[PDB]
C-alpha cells in the first residue's frame, strides 16, 4: 500500500520569476491525495519556494553537509534546511557522486545526520554505463544501498531513488522492464537485509528519463513507487506525472 | 583613487534565521562608516533572507557558485541566481572549497570568468598551506594562484584579492602584521608587472585567517593590507570593531 511519490528536482535552473511561475502552476493543479509531491529548488531558492508553494507540496534541498554547523564555506546543514521550512533533502544524487566526487562514506554520513536532524531523505543510487557493461549492476547498487541502510534506523522518512546513470545522457534507453528489474532486486535486498515490513513499505522511485508520455508504463511497474523527475519537473507536464496513477 | 577599506564577513556554514537576524540587527544599528565597504556572505540558503534584512549600505555575497548559468548540477547555484537574490558578490576559491571539497585551480578560474561576465563582483581567495610556509615557497604558490585568477579577469574594478594563509584559517594563529604585509607587498608587485600599475594601485588585497577585534588595528595599519575577510569573528559583535578598524 505504498503511497505514490513524485519528486521534482529542478537542479541548477530558474530564477525568481520563472520559478514563481512554475510554482503558480503547481499550486493551481489538483494533486491526488494518494500522491506525495516534493519539489527540490536550487539552494538559493529553498526559502522562496517554501513561502510560495501550497503547503500540500513539500520542499526538498538538493544537497546538504554532514554536521550541524562549521567552517564549510559554500555548504548548508539539515538544520538550515528545516529552518527554511523544507522537510526533505536529496542525497547521493548522481551529479554529486560523478561530477563533484562525493563518496559513499560521505553520503552515508550525510544520511545519518539528516535523519538525526528530522529531515526525510531521498537517497539516490545507480550504476554507470561501464559498471553495467561489466555485469556489476547488482554489486554497485547493493553496496550503495548498504551504505545508506547502515545509516538509517527509521525507514519511514526514507525514499530510495534508482537513477539508471547508464541510461542518462549515454544514448541508451532503459525499458520499463529493465527499471522494474532493478527495483525488484532492490526491494529484495531490503527484504533480505532489513525486514519484510521495510521492503513492503519503502518507496523506491525511478530517476531515469520520465515524461508525460512515458510515466504511465513506468508507474505501472509493480516495484516502481514513483519518480524523481529531472528536466520535466520544470514544465507544466510535471502535473501529468503527478497524476500518473489516475 | 584611494583604495576603499574593505571588510568581508564569511559566515560559512553557521546560523539560523533567529541568530542571523540578531547578527544583522546589530550590524544595521552600528552605522558602518561610509569609508568602509562591508560585505556579508551568508550560507547559501540565507542569501535572500540576509539581503532582505540588511541595510542597503551593506552588500551581500554568496559563498560559492558554479561556472555556467543553468544546468544539470544538482546542489549548485549560478551567478544569475545570486544576482537575482540581490547579492552583488561571490567568494571564489576559498580554502575550504579547494582543500575540503577539492575544487581545482582550473575550475576556480572558470567560475571567476563566469561570475564577472554575469555582473557580480568577486572576492578571489589565495593562500599557502603550513608545509608550504615552513618550506619557504609561499610566494611561488600565491603567484600561481593569482595568475589563474588574473587569466580570467579582464576588468579588475569588481575584483578583490583575499590572501588567507591556510594555517591561519580557524586555527587562531593570526598572521603577524609583518607576515601579511610581506605577502601583500609581493602580490601588489605581481599585479604591477603582470597587469598594470593602475590595477596594482586600485585593487584591494585583503587579509583573512583568524582576524579578530584585537588583531585588526595593527594588521590594518600595514600599507598593503586593504581590509579583511573575517570568518569566525564575523559571527560576533566584534565584527563591528573590525569594520571600524581605521576609525
Ligand atoms: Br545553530
Ligand atoms: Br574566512
Ligand atoms: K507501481
Ligand atoms: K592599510
Ligand atoms: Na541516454
Amino acid at each position: 500500500s505504498r503511497k505514490f511519490f513524485v519528486g521534482g528536482n529542478w537542479k541548477m535552473n530558474g530564477r525568481k520569476q520563472s520559478l514563481g511561475e512554475l510554482i503558480g502552476t503547481l499550486n493551481a493543479a489538483k494533486v491526488p491525495a494518494d500522491t506525495e509531491v516534493v519539489c527540490a529548488p536550487p539552494t538559493a531558492y529553498i526559502d522562496f519556494a517554501r513561502q510560495k508553494l501550497d503547503p500540500k507540496i513539500a520542499v526538498a534541498a538538493q544537497n546538504c553537509y554532514k554536521v550541524t554547523n562549521g567552517a564549510f564555506t559554500g555548504e548548508i546543514s539539515p538544520g538550515m534546511i528545516k529552518d527554511c521550512g523544507a522537510t526533505w533533502v536529496v542525497l547521493g544524487h548522481s551529479e554529486r557522486r560523478h561530477v563533484f566526487g562525493e563518496s559513499d562514506e560521505l553520503i552515508g554520513q550525510k544520511v545519518a545526520h539528516a535523519l538525526a536532524e528530522g529531515l526525510g531523505v531521498i537517497a539516490c543510487i545507480g550504476e554507470k554505463l561501464d559498471e553495467r557493461e561489466a555485469g556489476i549492476t547488482e554489486k554497485v547498487v547493493f553496496e550503495q544501498t548498504k551504505v545508506i541502510a547502515d545509516n538509517v534506523k527509521d525507514w519511514s522518512k526514507v525514499v530510495l531513488a534508482y537513477e539508471p546513470v547508464w541510461a542518462i545522457g549515454t544514448g541508451k534507453t532503459a525499458t520499463p522492464q529493465q527499471a522494474q528489474e532493478v527495483h525488484e532486486k532492490l526491494r529484495g535486498w531490503l527484504k533480505s537485509n532489513v525486514s519484510d515490513a521495510v521492503a513492503q513499505s519503502t518507496r523506491i522511485i525511478y530517476g531515469g528519463s520520465v515524461t508525460g508520455a512515458t510515466c504511465k508504463e513506468l508507474a505501472s511497474q509493480p516495484d516502481v513507487d514513483g519518480f524523481l523527475v529531472g528536466g520535466a519537473s520544470l514544465k507544466p507536464e510535471f502535473v501529468d506525472i503527478i497524476n500518473a496513477k489516475q
